[PDB]
């Protein structure tokens, strides 16, 4: 019996009309600066949504070994997270116009951190995961880094109103982002302390807030 | 015993043959405009030609079970249409200077509907492919539009020739490319109806007609 | 028992202290330019340091049948050339500003080359890599060519010093790469000469002083 079911069954809904939602609402008036905008940002929930989706149908599901158990793990999480991520990073670095160098390091910085987790996500050696878990982390902590003390500009020929619309989705990188490692950490794979219902749960939540509502946070404003 | 072996031992000559032909034929002489393109187009049928070679010898063949039988799903098919498409999407929106908003979308729109085609090319539930097989289309539709009401310009300022070079591949889009959901959707893995011999000799005059002969289609003319 | 464990227990602190190093000294003083630089060349070894970490491990190596034995095929070694060597291409045009034509084009002569590595690298005839192993080199010497003839540029305007520091790698990329073909060949898949121990060493020496050096032969200089 999979119970995961219901909180998997609730992210195609939110992620799917959350695209189904920029499109109606997206266009552009006097620049196609926003268009670039506009596009991405449809994007992000819209290839999440076949991954929940995916998650959803029971595609998604392995089952690993770690010496003493065979346990569940959405592959297809990984996958998702893979396009998105460096999706949003450009939401970022596009708005705060951020010189390419900070940009394609920005990215692979980010790649190697989804990835190296995706390979300690499927080994079946129940002590050569949380290595991977380190590298990964240890990147994570690189963009954040280099997001702070990093795109702070010189906010000086720009839109006095910027800073904001940044600072705010910049608060929400941050905090929301920062909450993977450590419920992937103990959820189903890490030290099977909290099992996959609510981790599954734990997660969803920290999807939307990060998409759906992201993009809001920012489209909304100019 | 496999029958496809003729339709698919003719893919490779054709696709291989037109790409030793881009490169000969292929050079800039004022503008490296043409150079941008020169080059997609050779990419187009060159990395195709190992596709059909890799359905050629075996090795893209798996069984897949559709709780009746075993059939055959040539998952090579959807790697070779996964580098392709978003070249020809390209050899488009760049002779039609399209901004980079209906870009990068183009693309993804295009994406999408290739990698679910795959999930719904390869799951063991008689009744889950379809639903994936209509997200698919439905995204097909998204970028087919944009291409129409869409990549009309405002012809203003340019090449008072382009227009026909366009639109005469835009309607060999239009119409080659609709007609993928409609086999698919009925081939060896839809219905059952057409069995892969026939299919897949429907599917390489759809490819051809849609590489070799497209590229031709343009780099002839200006 | 596992004795390539030592050359693939020391790809990862040469690669690993290589990056570890090209940020410590990764900075921009008057000109972003470098700055695109400093990063790319940051990731190579980045990128690899997690692969003959994968390697050394234990987690990418799969045991293939060549009709008479069942040998070891590390897979996870095309996986690190497949991002590392269309970021060294890009360290190299850049450089030496190459029209975007010879660069989409350099990258997918590039990507096809290793992806096919990989197809005849997985493959269970013992008859039908080769084949494989020919596109492949056959593609290689693709760039290699456009990479002499090719971007022997018009050295008019600029940095009379670039020159050396470019044929200085551009002498470092025709024979380090031109290499490996050569013991791919008779390695542990090709002809089954020379063992994985001795290879995966050849195979070592072969990629540092492809990266940790290379990008030290080039961000010391100007
Ligand atoms: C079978 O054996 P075994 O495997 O061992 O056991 C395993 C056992 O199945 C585990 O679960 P449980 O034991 O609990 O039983 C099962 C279940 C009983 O239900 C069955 C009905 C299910 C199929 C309906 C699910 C609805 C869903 C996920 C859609 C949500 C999207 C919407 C509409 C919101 C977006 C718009 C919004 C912003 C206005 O329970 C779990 C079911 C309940 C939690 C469902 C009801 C609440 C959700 C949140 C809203 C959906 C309601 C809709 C009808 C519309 C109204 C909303 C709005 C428009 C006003
Ligand atoms: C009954 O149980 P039992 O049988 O006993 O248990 C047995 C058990 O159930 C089954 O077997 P096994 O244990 O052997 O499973 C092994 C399995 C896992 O590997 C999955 C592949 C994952 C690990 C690789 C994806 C991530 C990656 C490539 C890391 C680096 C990415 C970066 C940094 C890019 C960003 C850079 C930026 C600058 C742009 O498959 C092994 C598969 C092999 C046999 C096949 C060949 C490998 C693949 C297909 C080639 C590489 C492709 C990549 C480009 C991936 C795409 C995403 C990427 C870009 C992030
Ligand atoms: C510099 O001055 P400034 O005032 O900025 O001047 C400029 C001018 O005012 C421009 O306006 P701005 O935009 O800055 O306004 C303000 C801005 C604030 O950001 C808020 C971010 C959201 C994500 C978080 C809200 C909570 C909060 C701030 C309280 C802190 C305490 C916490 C975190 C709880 C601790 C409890 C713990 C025990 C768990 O935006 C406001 C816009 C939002 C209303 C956007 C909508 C987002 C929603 C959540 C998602 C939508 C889709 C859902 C249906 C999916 C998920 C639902 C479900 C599963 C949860
Ligand atoms: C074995 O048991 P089982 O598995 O149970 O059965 C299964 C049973 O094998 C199923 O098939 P079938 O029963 O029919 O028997 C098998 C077969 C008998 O042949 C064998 C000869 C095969 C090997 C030759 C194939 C040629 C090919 C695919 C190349 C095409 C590329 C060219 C040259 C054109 C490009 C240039 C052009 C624009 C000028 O038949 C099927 C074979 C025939 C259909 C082949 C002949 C026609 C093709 C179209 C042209 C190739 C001819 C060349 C020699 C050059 C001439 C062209 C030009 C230059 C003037
Ligand atoms: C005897 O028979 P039996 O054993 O009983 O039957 C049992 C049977 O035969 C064997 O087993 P199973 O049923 O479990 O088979 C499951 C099998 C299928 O999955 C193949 C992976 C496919 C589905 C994913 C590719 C497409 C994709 C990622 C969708 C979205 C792409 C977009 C939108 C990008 C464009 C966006 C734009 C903005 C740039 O493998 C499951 C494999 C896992 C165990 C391993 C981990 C997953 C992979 C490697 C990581 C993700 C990589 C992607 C980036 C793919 C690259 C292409 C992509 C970019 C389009
Ligand atoms: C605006 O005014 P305009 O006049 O345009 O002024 C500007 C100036 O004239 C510039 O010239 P342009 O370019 O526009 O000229 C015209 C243009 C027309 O497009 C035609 C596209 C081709 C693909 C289709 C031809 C068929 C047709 C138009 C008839 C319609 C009826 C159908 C579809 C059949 C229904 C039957 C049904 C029962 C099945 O191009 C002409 C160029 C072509 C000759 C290019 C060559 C393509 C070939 C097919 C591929 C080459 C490789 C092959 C060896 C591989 C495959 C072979 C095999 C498997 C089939
Ligand atoms: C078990 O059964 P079975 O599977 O059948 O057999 C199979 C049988 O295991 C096969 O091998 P062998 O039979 O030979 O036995 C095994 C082994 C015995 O050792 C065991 C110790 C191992 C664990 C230590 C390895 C060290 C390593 C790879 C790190 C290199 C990185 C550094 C420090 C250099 C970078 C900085 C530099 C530029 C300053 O031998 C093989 C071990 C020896 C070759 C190791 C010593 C030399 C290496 C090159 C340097 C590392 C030394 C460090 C302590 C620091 C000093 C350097 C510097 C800072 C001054
Ligand atoms: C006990 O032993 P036994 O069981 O008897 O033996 C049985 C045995 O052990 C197990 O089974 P099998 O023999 O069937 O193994 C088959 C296995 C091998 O295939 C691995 C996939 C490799 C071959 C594909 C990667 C390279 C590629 C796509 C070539 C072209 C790339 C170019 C040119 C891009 C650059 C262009 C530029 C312009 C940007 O998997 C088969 C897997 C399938 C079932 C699943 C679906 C396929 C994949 C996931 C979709 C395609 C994704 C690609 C985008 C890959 C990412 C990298 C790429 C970009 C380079
Ligand atoms: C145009 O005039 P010019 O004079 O150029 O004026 C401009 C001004 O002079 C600017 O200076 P430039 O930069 O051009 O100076 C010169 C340049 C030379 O290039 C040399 C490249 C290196 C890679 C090769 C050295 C060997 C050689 C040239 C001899 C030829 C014979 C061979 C190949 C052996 C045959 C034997 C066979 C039997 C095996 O650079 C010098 C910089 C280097 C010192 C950089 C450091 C690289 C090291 C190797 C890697 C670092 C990390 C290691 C810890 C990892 C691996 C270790 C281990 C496993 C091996
Ligand atoms: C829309 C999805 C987003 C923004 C996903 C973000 C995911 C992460 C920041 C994940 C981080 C992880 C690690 C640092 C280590 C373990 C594996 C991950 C993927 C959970
Ligand atoms: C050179 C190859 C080309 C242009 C291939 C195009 C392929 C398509 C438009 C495929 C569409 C599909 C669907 C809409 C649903 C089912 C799966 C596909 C891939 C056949
Ligand atoms: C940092 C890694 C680098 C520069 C790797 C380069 C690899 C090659 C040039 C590999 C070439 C191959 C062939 C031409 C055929 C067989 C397979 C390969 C991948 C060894």
């Amino acid at each position: 019996g999979r119970p995961e079911w219901i909180w998997l069954a609730l992210g195609t809904a939110l992620m799917g009309l959350g695209t189904l939602y920029f499109l109606v609402k997206g266009m552009g008036v006097s620049d196609p600066d926003a268009k670039k905008f506009y596009a991405i940002t449809t994007l992000v929930p819209a290839i999440a949504f076949t991954m929940y989706l995916s998650m959803l149908l029971g595609y998604g599901l392995t089952m690993v070994p770690f010496g003493g158990e065979q346990n569940p793990i959405y592959w297809a999480r990984y996958a998702d997270w893979l396009f998105t991520t460096p999706l949003l990073l450009l939401d970022l670095a596009l708005l705060v116009d951020a010189d390419q160098g900070t940009i394609l390091a920005l990215v692979g910085a980010d790649g190697i951190m989804i990835g190296t987790g995706l390979v300690g996500a499927l080994t079946k050696v129940y002590s050569y995961r949380f290595v991977w878990w380190a590298i990964s982390t240890a990147a994570m902590l690189y963009i954040l880094y280099v997001l702070f003390f990093g795109f702070t500009s010189k906010a000086e020929s720009m839109r006095p109103e910027v800073a904001s619309t940044f600072k705010v989705l910049r608060n929400v990188t941050v905090v929301l982002w920062s909450a993977y490692p450590v419920v992937w950490l103990i959820g189903s794979e890490g030290a099977g302390i909290v099992p996959l219902n609510i981790e599954t749960l734990l997660f969803m939540v920290l999807d939307v807030s990060a998409k759906v509502g992201f993009g809001l946070i920012l489209l909304r404003s100019r």
